[PDB]
């Protein structure tokens, strides 16, 4: 399953832009929101382009 | 911006399975192909977990 990410999306937890996807989660991230997946998880994820 | 997200992370090259994450590049890239990535270029990167 590939997924359009638009250049407005956003975390899926918080309102802020999005910055991380994560394989395992499915779902969008922002930077703060991110160093808490990577805290309490050990996920595969990645930077989006900018 | 724009951009297509797998469910799988796969080397942008070769689409084997991905390791690595190059800011610069802004690409994903297999052990292998990031190893020939270290031997010509300097880049900010990391592992993807
Ligand atoms: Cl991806
Ligand atoms: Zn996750
Ligand atoms: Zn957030
Ligand atoms: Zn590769
Ligand atoms: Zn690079």
């Amino acid at each position: 399953s590939r997924q359009i990410v638009d250049a407005q999306a956003v975390c899926t937890r918080c309102k802020e832009s999005a910055d991380f996807w994560c394989f395992e989660c499915e779902q969008l991230l922002c930077a703060k929101c991110f160093e808490a997946h990577q805290w309490f998880l050990k996920h595969e994820a990645r930077p989006l382009a900018e």
